[PDB]
Formats: C-alpha cells, structure tokens, sequence
C-alpha cells in the first residue's frame, strides 16, 4: 500500500534546554539547583505573578463592556501606543513629529518575524535577501531561526563576547561594524544582553552608532528587558533613545513577557521609527499584508493588561515598584554569588558576574567545568557556562559558591 | 542628505471590506443595513459573548493556582486533546489508534499557515514549491495569500459555485479533480463553505473523495463553523470524519473563532492524521520547529477557555446549547427572508437562500443589483453578492426583502 506522505519526514534534533531541564527534574537529589530556567523565579523557586497583572486581570474578568470581537490588523490602538511611548519616552522627538508606527505582536518573537519579513521584501531594494544580517556572538537562539525562515541568505555574526576577558569585545565589534557592507542589518540587543549580561556602556553605545550612521547600518533593537534590567525604565531604553535623538530610522521589536511576567500571553509590539511621517503610513499599510498571512490579527488579553496598566497612572506606579522587585532580587544574587567566590579566593577575576545585567550571566565556566557540576553537584546550567541568576535563592547560594569554587580549582 | 529606507515602500492596496464597513459607519441614512458583517450578531446588532464563556473566565479568573509560563511550542497539552476529538469523534479509528497530532495555532489562521510551511518544506519531496495548491472558486480570500506566503508557486482553482443554478458545480469539481495532477493540494471546507455557504451533500462528498483517493490528492479540511453551521457539531464534522474512516492521511486546520465566539483570543488547532502513529511524531517535531520561528510558543487565554468547556461535561453541554442558539438564529433569518422574497413574487428562485448552510449566503445577484442596494437602499453587501445573513433581524427583514424584489426587478 503506498506508503505514508510523512514516511521520509525525519525526527527534528530537539533543543539541549529541554533535555536538561527534563533531567534536573528527574533528579532525585535533594541539592539540585536549576540555573538553566529561562524565566523569573522567586527566592522561594517559583513562577510569579506580578501583583498588578493578578490585580487587572480581577478587572477585565468584572468588566462587562469587553467583548471578544476581532482587533484591527495591526493590533489594540491603546496598547501600541503606550508600548511605543514606553520604549521612546513620552517626549521623544519622533512621537512628537509622529513618525513612529507601533505593530502589536506575538511576542518578542513575533515582532522580531513581522520585521524580518518585511525586510527581505521593501528594504534595500525589492524582494532582496542578499542583504546581509548580523548577529551577535553569541546571541539569542531564535535570532538566526527567524531571519533565515524571512528569506535571508547571509546571516553573520559580529564579535561581542570576548572569553579571555569576560567582557565586551569592542575592538572586534568595531572592526566587524567597519567591514560591513553599507546597508547591512545589525540586530542589537537594547540592555540585558541574552546570553552573557554584557552591555556596551553608553560611552561604547556612542561608538558604535557613530560607525552606523556613516555606513548606513540598521539597527533592529531586540528589547525584551526593559526596567527589568536595572528596575530603571528609562535608563533600560537609553540605547534605543540615543539612536533616535541622532536621527536613525530603526526596528525595535519589543516584549513584555519579561518585564509583565506574561509569557503566556504573547504580547509584543514592533516599533517603527522613520524619518519622515508619511511613510508611517506606507510601512503599517505593507505590515498589514504580513500579518494577514500569519496570524490574521492578535489576541487581546495580555495586550488589554498591558493597556490598562500603562494608562492608569496607579497602576503604572505600582507596576514599576513589581518591576524594581525582580531587578533587585537579581541585583542581590549577582553581589552575593561574587562575595561568596570571592571569599572562597577562587581562582580569576569575578567582577563580570556583578558587571553583567539581566536573569543570565556567562560565568566563563568552560564544558569540562559545566561536566562537573551537573554530574557531580547537581547544579543545572548549559555548556556555554550560562546561568539564570534567578536559579540563586538564599538557600542555595553557599552550596553553588562552594560548587563553582570546587569546579574551578578541580576541574581544567 | 540621506533619504528614508522607507522612500520606496507603496502604499498597499486597502480590502474592500474595510472600505465597506468604514462606508457603512459613516451612512446617515437611518435604514442602512450592514450585510457585510463577518461575525455573529444577535437580533440587536450586538456582537454575543457566550454565557458559558463568560461563566469560564469567571472561573480562570479566581483560579488563584494558573500561572503565566510559557506554553509547550505546540501548545497546551488538554486543549489539542479536546480540540482534535471535537473534529474526529470520541471513538475514531485515528484516536484509538493513536495516529493522530495536533498543534495549538493562532486562530484557524494559524493553523493554515503552519500546515502550508510543512507541506511546502516536506511533502511531495523536500522544498517542492511546485505541488499545486487547489482551491475554491470563490473561497475565503486569506486563502490564497496563506499558500502563497509559504511560498507555493502554482495556486488553482476548483469549479464550485454555479452562478447559473446558483448551487454546487458538482461536474465542474469533479473534472477538476480528474484533472488534478496526483498529489496535488486540496483546501476543502469541512463545512458552511465561505463565502457561498454552499455544500457537498454526503453523497456529493463520496463522490469526491472516490477520486482524492485514486488519484492521491491530499486533503487539506478548513473547518471554521463546526457546530456553528447546523447546530449540531456531529453533524458538521461528517466529512472530516468520512475521510479519515477511507483512509485518508489529512490536515484540518480548526477555528474557535465562530463556535466560541473567541474571534480575539486567537484560538486554532492543527488536526493531523497519519498511516501510522510514528510519523505524528516526526511530523510535530518538525511543526516546533516551524512554530519555534514565527510565534514560539502560542497565547493561553483562549486555549484555557476552550480546554476547560469541552472536558466538563456540564459546561460543554451548556456549550452546545449556546451553540445552537446561533445556528437558530441564522436558520430562523434564511426561512424568513426566503419566505418574504417569494410572498414577494420576487423573480427567480429562492430555495438556495434556505439550501445554504452557515453564516455567508451567496445571493446570487449581480454587481449591478448590488450596487444599487448600496447606492440606493443604504445595504451594505460585497459585489459577490455576498451576504452575512446575522445583519439580518426581525425589524430590517422586511425593508432589506422590499429592496432585493427592487433591486432584482429595478436593475438587471
């Protein structure tokens, strides 16, 4: 009998996280500690609901005007509008000259898909996939997946990480802006770096928009950290703002999985910024097209919270003081983990876990070293050496100091 | 002077239903009907949220034990379950056998669209852009942009609606599929065809089916009004269900949209049946990896919503009460206006007006009458002749009857 249409379908590889993560929890081992989640925990290990979300959320239930009518294309006005301005500032120069375009999206996810598809159609020329795309060394996983699957044939990779130092590698990162093709699409992540919590400070950021400019380089920020970062909302958009105050026309594909704890709920919003007002227009007009295609238009529920919250200037207060919690709880692993390896006097320089912003840290731990603490502590965390400080509660930290320090006299 | 990446982007070219919708709004006119509605609206024009929904999300809402992490890529586990037995039945062969998948998708959208990337990546072959993809004349517009976007190059069409006899081209489909190169592509709507609101009958289905089957043409099910259609959800998914009891290997794409009245909550399913039950999985470890690239992971709200109705025995029967309220409703404006327009001695027959099926009734006048209707009676309808028959209501049934004998009689 013919054979099945699926008969020649091969088994996708599956994704590293997901096997250790399956591992951590079939652990038996009452000292096991998973610094591999990729989410925000509590001290105590759990999932959090943010406050205000909990408290909107009783709101929409009890609102009886709400119905469930399709959004317009291009998403809930409210809401593109607050994320725009929360990324911008209320007195951004482009909010004031309207010539800036909000996209609600899937995610961060999904705004950074709309933007890629857009590119590969409208941008430097017609239907062009040759234009060159860069990412960071390392980067976010997804990156590569979603410019390739857009059409994008020549993705490449600037120097950033630099593993002897555990730090920036700016000299390389310059070398790489001043080699590309004019014209060529760099993806930029705002603040919190993911995956090693390294930051351009803003001298650098200057630097480094300074090769842009004159080179004709996009910037496609990826920003899905806001305030969560440094519990600092505007400090967090700086990078973004400053590109804006010196004139660029620039993607920012923002998600508020992060910074609202609603994951589940996938809401993003790609912002535009253009030169000029009238091509506002023209761009949403072509995002309509691709959006149609996708996923028709978005889902409301997480995009009405993130309205509520942001418009409500209660609400907004509130929010920011849920926010500033998660930055501290993080602030406070990252000084404890390196008071304690360096109060164990483990061998190399441990200032980068304290430099370094955001959930995840690139510990500098190397594959032999990541061997160890898995197999023999217990301790859950990737080959890259990347930990998420909010596997960090006060509990666990001495039994993590002491691990690493054992790791890294014992193992080479 | 460094001009706008975005100096060249066109403006796109804006749907005509927009247009309409947005002329209706501004009508004066105090007798303008809106027949160019694409959702469910109750005797008072008033868009319906389903009391068990409402009773739901009252229930998610004081649910203090939901938290908002991120979903498996494919999805919330009990929601495929219940979504892919709601089309295939309780005691399919498929489910018992377990070759059977389903994908969690934004709306029946979605659900296309992750369907089409498969296919255009590994069916026929690996990357064949070049199997065609059949569809209605006429069908759902998004249609052919979904299938086009994932890059298919050779979208046809089926005869289906025959203007003369204003019913099914029973012949013209059938030479069509003859025709058919093997392995060819069918979209089919399971049921209430959009926009003609024509169907097969069982016999008609068997018929087509006789030569999918010789002739390996894949089906492809849209099924957005299971339930929504007759009023009864067995009955709406008797095709789907015939092809899978003949052996076919398929794909449905489902939408909540309609049958839960949860157009903004984005909520659709990717029905897969295979030969056997190892090629489910290969084929859903390949659907993550396409999901992984466009929305990571999908919303929960409306998945929760729709999860918890049909596994409660209780709630899903007040579901389906719910349901049939709508079917009502429609069927109750088809006898109604066919019976106005023939006490009317309208000219030409009418029977079709109550032979149709679902929301959208192809009326069968031209765009000559139409125009007119809109011109001068201030009814707002496509230029197909297309009609949402939930415009429809016991104080405009008359006037609306009155101007189709006109428009029928007057213009031609």
């Amino acid at each position: 009998a013919p054979p099945s249409v699926f008969a020649e379908v091969p088994q996708a590889q599956p994704v590293l996280v997901f096997k250790l993560i399956a591992d951590f929890r079939e652990d038996p081992d009452p000292r096991k500690v998973n610094l591999g989640v990729g989410a925000y925990r509590t001290d105590d290990c759990q999932p959090w609901v943010l406050p205000v979300v909990r408290k909107v959320e009783q709101r929409i239930a009890n609102n009886s005007s709400l119905n469930h009518e399709y959004l317009p294309i291009l998403g809930l006005a409210e809401f593109r509008t607050c994320a725009s301005r929360l990324a911008l500032g209320d007195d951004s120069p482009a909010l004031q000259e309207k010539r800036v375009g909000g996209v609600q999206s899937l995610g961060g996810t999904g705004a950074l898909r709309i933007g890629a598809e857009f590119l590969a159609r409208w941008y430097n020329g017609t239907n062009n996939k040759d234009t060159p795309v860069y990412v960071s060394s390392p980067t976010w996983e997804n990156h590569n997946g979603v410019f390739t699957t857009a059409g994008f044939k020549d993705i490449r990779s600037y120097r950033y990480w630099d593993t002897e130092k555990r730090g920036l590698d700016l000299q390389g990162f310059l070398s790489d802006l001043e080699n590309a093709p004019e014209f060529s699409i760099f993806v930029l992540h705002a603040c919190a770096h993911n995956p090693t919590g390294t930051d351009p400070t803003p001298e650098q950021w200057k630097q480094i928009a300074s090769v842009m400019k004159r080179r004709f380089l996009f910037p496609f920020f990826d920003s899905a950290y806001q305030g969560f970062a440094s519990g600092n909302l505007e400090k967090d958009a700086w990078a973004i703002r400053y590109f804006v105050s010196e004139g660029f026309e620039l993607f920012c594909a923002q998600s508020f999985s992060k910074n609202f704890g609603l994951y589940n709920e996938r809401v993003g919003n790609l912002t535009v910024v253009a030169k000029e007002p009238d091509s506002i227009l023209r761009v949403l007009s072509q995002m309509q097209k691709i959006v149609r295609v996708t996923w028709s238009n978005p889902p409301a529920q997480g995009a009405r919270i993130v309205a509520r919250t942001l418009s409500d200037p209660e609400l907004f207060h509130e929010w920011t003081g849920n926010v500033k919690t998660m930055a501290d709880r993080i602030l406070s692993m990252r000084s404890e983990l390196r008071a304690r390896l360096e109060a164990l006097k483990t061998p190399g320089t441990w200032n980068h876990i304290t430099d370094q912003i955001g959930m995840f840290s690139f510990t500098g731990l190397n594959p032999k070293q990541v061997e160890y603490l898995i197999n023999q502590k217990h301790i859950y965390l990737l080959p890259s050496g990347r930990i998420n400080m909010c596997g960090l509660t006060t509990k666990n930290l001495d039994y993590v100091a002491t691990s690493i320090h054992e790791a890294v006299t014992k193992i080479q």
